[PDB]
C-alpha cells in the first residue's frame, strides 16, 4: 500500500492572534527513508505577521523509518489513513491546537489540516518574527487508555539568541483499528530549506527515524 515514493498534496486553513491564512502545499517523499520535501504556497492571509517556524510541524508519521520490531501504527493505516490532533503550548503562554486528517489515493497523500493559534504576546519572538529554526527533537510515543500518544518537548532557537520552548501533545487514531506499538521514540529534523521574502513560498524538510530507548 505504502509506495517507496509517495507524493504529498496539502491544504491548511488557519487563524493565528487573528490573523486568519490559507496554506497549500505540493510534495514528495521516501516513507521507508523518513525523508520528505514540501514546498508551501501562501493562498490567502497577505504577508504572514507571525513567524512562520509554528507552523512547520503542522505540515505525517508515515514519512518514519521504522524498526520492523517496532509495528508501524502509521503505515498500517493506509489506504483508509489516519488523524491526528495536537496541543502546543509556548512559554510565553502562546497556545497552538491543530488538527489533520491524512487520506490516500494512488501514490498520493492529502492532508486536511486546521491551525488556531492565539495569545501570542505583541512582543514575543513569534509576532515579532525573531525565532531562527526547530532544534533536531525526540517525541516519545505511548500508549495511555488505549490510544496512540505522543510527546515532544521542543525548542526554538532565536535570533541572539537562546532559546523558546514549547510542548507538543499529540493523540494519533487510525480510521480502522491496527496494532498499537510498545513504548518507543521517534527522532526528528525539520529545516526550511528555502523560502522567499515574506514566507510566500516556503521549501520545507523533514528526516524523521524511529527507535528504542536505550535505558
Amino acid at each position: 500500500v505504502i509506495k517507496p515514493e509517495m507524493k504529498i498534496k496539502l491544504r491548511m486553513e488557519g487563524a493565528v492572534n487573528g490573523h486568519k491564512f490559507v496554506i497549500e502545499g505540493e510534495g514528495i517523499g521516501k516513507p521507508y527513508e523518513g525523508t520528505q520535501t514540501l514546498d508551501l504556497t501562501v493562498k490567502e492571509g497577505a504577508p504572514l505577521p507571525f513567524s512562520y517556524d509554528i507552523l512547520t510541524p503542522a505540515f505525517n508519521r508515515a514519512f518514519v523509518k521504522y524498526p520492523k520490531d517496532i509495528p508501524d501504527y502509521f503505515k498500517q493505516a493506509f489506504p483508509e489513513g489516519y488523524s491526528w490532533e495536537r496541543s502546543m503550548t509556548y512559554e510565553d503562554q502562546g497556545i497552538c491546537i491543530a488538527t489533520s486528517d491524512i487520506t490516500m489515493e494512488g501514490d498520493c497523500f492529502f492532508y486536511k489540516i486546521r491551525f488556531d493559534g492565539t495569545n501570542f504576546p505583541p512582543n514575543g519572538p513569534v509576532m515579532q518574527k525573531k525565532t531562527l529554526k526547530w532544534e533536531p527533537s525526540t517525541e516519545k510515543m505511548y500508549v495511555r487508555d488505549g490510544v496512540l500518544k505522543g510527546d515532544v518537548n521542543m525548542a526554538l532557537l532565536l535570533e541572539g539568541g537562546g532559546h523558546y520552548r514549547c510542548d507538543f501533545k499529540t493523540t494519533y487514531k487510525a480510521k480502522k483499528d491496527v496494532r498499537l506499538p510498545d513504548a518507543h521514540e521517534v527522532d526528528q529534523r525539520i529545516e526550511i530549506l528555502s523560502h522567499d521574502k515574506d514566507y510566500n513560498k516556503v521549501r520545507l524538510y523533514e528526516h524523521a527515524e524511529a527507535r528504542y530507548s536505550m535505558l
